[PDB]
């Protein structure tokens, strides 16, 4: 084993012979003086974080207020038209004309629409009438459905008025209590259609206030057999009617009441918690003696906890039994004498047991009685309890008409991620006579207007900030309304297995890495406050392989009208941005001909960012086509165009002149320098200018510079960044593309720091080997690694065939101890929006744990002894200053015949975190401040068994 001083000298030579090449084959020191000698050709401007947030928060308020005015119009013109409707039972002499959504009949005429293709939506729509969706088990032609199709025809005239005033209006829909949903504009419906508007999350949230459901399941002996699998399915179907604002728990009594799961109290009933209850309900067995007194005592005790987070709203009990002879009148007189807890009773299966006491508990307590005799009756009977819960909401009157916004979910008619406004509609016939109170206590339906997340993303411009800056907004629950890591895919709740329905509720702390400062920041944003905090955090690179530390400034404000909170994460070196000032048609032309595809040979393979430069230029994935279309839009139509942006194109053109000069003045004076397979440059404007045109095929990065992993990684650091390649033919060319060596530029115009562009090279493995050698031995192995534990080159020429691979996957013993000496920290996290191949017992969503490694401290030299067991291995790790590389010198693996289990830095399918302990200390949240129950004027005489 050599000495440290000569290795330090051996390290010192791959620090001045490697940085200088990257400093001279890329022109990093030359681009900054290019930006400096045309300083007047642009101007730096403030990027005020406080100002930008409120301006963007004031625009989101107006967009959400545009659609609130559309909801009140549609609810005020649905109460009026319904009252004037005359209930008529003969539909043959007077047919109903409407368009059925799911179609290619006396008593009702059908329309054939024109279905012109239109933007915004991703389908064919007709702006002349509203389409109607009727569930497949709901018969059109009935006296109930047909009567609903007349008074819901004046809605079409209000649908078009709303669209005409606001051309950007998305789906407007009326979900009727009958079952049919009438939506505008008309568009044909998307195997077996199981859609029902009365089960949708936006319908349920407006049909009643949040609840405190507690399900009681009879698991005694008499329910064994078919009536048990009907109970198990029924409970699994009412859990689907609970949102994140409701609280639920499932219990069971078989002469001794117990819980079915690991909860023991009411839980938040989100996606993860409901999966536990569904899995626990499927595992119950029927055996024992029925005892209603012990079961109901347990239920009333669990609804009287008040130690944990709850809804402080509708307290209801569902009893899933078959029949019996016990009334349990002693329990009901002991726990709810004031009848502040509703009891809904269900009779499941075909049997000959007494249903007398079951219907009595539903009439004394202010509930309802339902019967489920087969599988087909499960769906309807498990969603009708919202008609009883809406009785106090109707009697409130105009105080209950508040617009509510649901969580982010996927539209049934495929449109991406949307949120929906909501406003209930009341039955007010005979209101001017003041004596109906018969069916007027129920709602007619729920209004609905959809707002896509793309509309909100347009109110928060991003290209003015750095690639590391972004906006995000959260619910009063922690769920992000908009976030860069929120993807249009459902979240996973475990490992998939084989033998639009759920909202995309991703918490703020699960979107990015979790700190302790970012928990109090989240709590201060759910509380509707406004502040600012600058701190050092750990940010994860675009590719989940690295972790970087930097400075960030979280500036947040509350949105006035709604209950959201918008925040802007503006890092340092981004508080000021470059605004392109240029007023000329010939000097801007000199910039324009640079991007000409036919000129590429002397300018390099030039790319372009598919941004929205103009509302007439259509973006495309093929950047060759987009550059072709872009370059026939600047010349054919003058830059003084009132049609589209001014800064976006003036910056791209200004970028071209600054970028192309480096190609012509420095990158063209030399063509072959040692080994450099590519000479690239990426800038905020949106252009990349890889100089060898042939090498442009190796470039497999996003044309949009704001989503390039190496750009963001090299932005935070003050030193060079080596991007490790991939492995297992993920990309084309291991030694045929090179090794990226990024380096960001820094300028000072008026004592102000700016980082407009990044430069670098793509040094080759072959040439780098020769300088490293001064070899394929069997005694020692010398290998360099980057910040993240990836291999870039070795000595045995057997590891070099696996470049760009985790060191732990090829040498586990050294990697694991290398963490133990505290040079490679790691932070693990869960990716809820991920897909993985199914297991066994068609890719499905799942949770995969991700690991990323980074430097612990600023120590430069490392040395120690590896004791693998009856062995003594020694090493000398040294860090390459001014880069992110580390050099280690260790003996060969063959010296010690030890082989521990391999370490993997990759996403691994998992199920954590465990929700059993996540409910003991749940995250902070704020529930709605409105609660509608216990109205004295309620009827209470409408059970399901008081009549029959
Ligand atoms: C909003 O509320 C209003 C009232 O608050 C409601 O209008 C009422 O609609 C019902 C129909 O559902 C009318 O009932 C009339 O009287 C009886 C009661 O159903 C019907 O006679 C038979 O009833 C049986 C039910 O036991 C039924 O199966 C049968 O089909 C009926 N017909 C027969 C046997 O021929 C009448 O047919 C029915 N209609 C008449 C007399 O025209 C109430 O009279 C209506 N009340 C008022 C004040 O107009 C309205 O439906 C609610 N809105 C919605 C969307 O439901
Ligand atoms: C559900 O039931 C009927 C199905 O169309 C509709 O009732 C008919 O609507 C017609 C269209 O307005 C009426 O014709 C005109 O009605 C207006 C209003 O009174 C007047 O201009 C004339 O009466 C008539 N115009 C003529 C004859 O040139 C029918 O009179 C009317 N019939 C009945 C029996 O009501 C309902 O409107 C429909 N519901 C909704 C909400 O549209
Ligand atoms: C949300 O509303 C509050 C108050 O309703 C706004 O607070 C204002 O803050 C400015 C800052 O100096 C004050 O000058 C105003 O007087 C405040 N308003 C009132 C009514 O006192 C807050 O700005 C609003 N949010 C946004 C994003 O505009
Ligand atoms: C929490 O729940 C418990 C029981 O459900 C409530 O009762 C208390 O239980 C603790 C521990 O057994 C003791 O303090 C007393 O035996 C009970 N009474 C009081 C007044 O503490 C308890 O009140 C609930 N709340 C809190 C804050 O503990
Ligand atoms: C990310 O990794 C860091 C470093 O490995 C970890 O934070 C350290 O946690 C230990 C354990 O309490 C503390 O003693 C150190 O002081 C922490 N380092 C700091 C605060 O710099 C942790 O695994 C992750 N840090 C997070 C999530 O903030
Ligand atoms: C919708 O909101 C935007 C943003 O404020 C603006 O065009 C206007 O306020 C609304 N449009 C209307 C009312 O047509
Ligand atoms: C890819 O699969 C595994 C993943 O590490 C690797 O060991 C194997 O050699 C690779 N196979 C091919 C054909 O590239
Ligand atoms: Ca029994």
């Amino acid at each position: 084993f050599p000495s440290a001083v000569t290795i330090k000298s051996w390290v010192d030579k791959m620090q001045e012979d490697l940085v200088t090449l990257a400093k001279t084959a890329s022109g990093v020191n030359q681009l900054v003086d290019i930006y400096e000698k045309y300083q007047d050709l642009y101007t730096v401007e403030p990027n005020n974080a406080r100002q930008l947030v409120e301006i963007a928060a004031r625009d989101i308020e107006k967009l959400l207020s545009n659609r609130s005015k559309a909801l009140v119009r549609l609810a005020l013109e649905a109460e009026k038209v319904q009252a004037a409707h005359q209930w008529r039972e003969d539909f043959a002499s007077n047919e109903v004309v409407y368009y059925n959504a799911k179609d290619d009949e006396p008593g009702s005429q059908r329309i054939k629409p024109v279905f012109i293709e239109d933007a915004n939506f991703g389908r064919q729509i007709s702006y002349q009438h509203a389409a109607v969706h009727i569930p497949t088990d709901i018969y059109e032609g009935s006296t109930i459905v047909l009567n609903e199709l007349n008074w819901t025809s004046a809605l079409d005239e209000v649908f078009k008025k709303n669209r005409e005033e606001d051309p950007s209006l998305l789906w407007q829909v009326f979900g009727s209590a009958t079952g049919l949903a009438r939506y505008y504009p008309a568009s044909p419906w998307v195997k077996i259609d199981l859609y029902d508007v009365r089960r949708r999350p936006w319908y349920i949230q407006g049909a009643a206030s949040p609840k405190d459901m507690l399900i009681l399941v009879d698991v005694s002996g008499s329910v064994s057999g078919l009536t048990l699998k009907l109970i198990r399915t029924s409970v699994s179907e009412m859990l689907e009617t609970l949102s994140d604002d409701d609280f639920v728990n499932v219990a069971s009594f078989n002469s001794n009441a117990q819980d079915v799961s690991c909860f023991q109290h009411l839980v938040q009933a989100n996606v993860r918690n409901k999966k536990v209850l569904k899995d626990a309900v499927n595992n119950i067995t029927a055996k024992g003696i029925t005892d209603y007194k012990k079961g109901f005592s347990f239920a009333f005790e669990q609804l009287l906890n008040y130690n944990v987070s709850r809804a402080n709203c509708n307290k209801i009990i569902m009893l899933f039994t078959d029949g019996g002879e016990e009334r349990a009148q002693e329990i009901f007189n002991k726990y709810n004498k004031d009848k502040k807890v509703r009891v809904f009773t269900f009779s499941v299966g075909q049997h000959n047991y007494d249903r007398g006491p079951i219907q009595w508990m539903a009439c004394e307590n202010k509930g309802y009685y339902y019967e489920i005799p087969s599988i087909g009756a499960i769906r309807i009977n498990t969603q009708e309890y919202l008609d009883v819960l809406g009785r106090p909401m109707v009697l409130a009157g105009d105080k209950a008409k508040q617009v509510q916004w649901t969580n982010v979910y996927l539209d049934a008619l495929e449109l991406g991620l949307v949120i929906t406004g909501t406003l209930p509609v009341f039955n007010i016939t005979g209101q001017f006579e003041n004596k109906t109170n018969l069916k007027n206590q129920l709602i007619l339906g729920v209004m609905g207007v959809d707002v896509s997340l793309e509309d909100i993303k347009r109110l928060t411009p991003r290209f003015t900030l750095c690639p590391n800056g972004y906006y995000f907004a959260i619910d009063p629950n922690g769920y992000v309304l908009l976030h860069p890591n929120l993807q249009p895919k459902p979240i996973g709740v475990g490992i998939p297995t084989i033998n639009s329905q759920e909202p995309v509720t991703l918490d703020f702390l699960d979107a990015e890495l979790e700190n302790d400062i970012k928990v109090e920041i989240r709590n201060k944003m759910i509380d509707g406050e406004s502040g600012e905090k600058t701190f050092r955090t750990l940010v994860k690179s675009q590719d989940e392989r690295y972790i970087d530390k930097g400075n960030r400034t979280y500036t947040w404000t509350p949105v006035n009208g709604t209950d959201y909170s918008l925040a802007l994460v503006l890092p340092t070196y981004s508080f000021y941005y470059i605004k392109a000032k240029l007023e000329e048609t010939i000097t801007q032309a000199r910039y324009s001909e640079t991007l000409k595809p036919d000129n590429f040979e002397e300018s390099g393979y030039t790319f372009i960012a598919p941004r929205d430069y103009c509302n007439d230029l259509k973006i495309s994935d093929n950047n060759t086509e987009f550059l072709l279309n872009f370059n026939e839009f600047i010349d054919r139509k003058t830059p003084n165009n009132p049609s589209c942006n001014a800064d976006l194109i003036n910056r791209v053109l200004l970028d071209a002149g600054f970028t192309n000069e480096l190609v012509q003045n420095y990158w063209s004076k030399q063509k072959n320098i040692k080994g450099v397979k590519a000479r690239f440059v990426v800038t905020d404007g949106g252009i990349t200018r890889v100089y060898p045109k042939e090498a442009g095929e190796n470039w497999q990065e996003n044309p949009e510079t704001y989503e390039d992993s190496f750009y963001k990684r090299s932005l935070d650091n003050d030193n060079y960044v080596f991007t490790a390649p991939y492995f297992n033919k993920s990309g084309p060319g291991a030694y045929e593309s090179g090794i990226m060596v990024s380096k960001a530029v820094e300028i000072y115009i008026q004592g102000k720091l700016l980082k407009p562009a990044v430069v670098g090279i793509k040094i080759d493995v072959n040439s780098w080997i020769e300088n490293f050698t001064k070899r394929n031995s069997d005694v020692m192995d010398c290998v360099i690694l980057d910040d993240g534990g990836f291999l870039l080159m070795a000595n045995h020429d057997d590891y070099t065939n696996q470049i760009g691979r985790f060191f732990g996957e090829i040498d586990p013993s050294l990697m694991r101890h290398l963490v133990n000496i505290s040079v490679y920290a790691f932070n693990k996290s869960y990716d809820y929006q991920s897909v993985c191949e199914p297991g066994a017992a068609s890719k499905q969503s799942c949770i995969t744990e991700q690991t990323q490694y980074f430097f612990d401290n600023d120590s430069k030299s490392f040395s120690g002894v590896l004791d693998c067991g009856n062995c003594s291995r020694i090493f000398h790790g040294e860090k390459l200053m001014n880069t992110n590389l580390i050099f280690i010198m260790v003996e060969s693996k063959g010296t010690c015949p030890c082989d521990t289990r391999l370490l993997i830095q990759a996403e691994q399918t998992s199920d954590g975190p465990n929700p059993c302990d996540m409910v003991k200390q749940p995250r902070y949240r704020k529930g709605p401040d409105v609660c509608f129950d216990n109205n004295v004027l309620e009827d209470y005489t409408d059970c399901g068994g008081v009549s029959g």
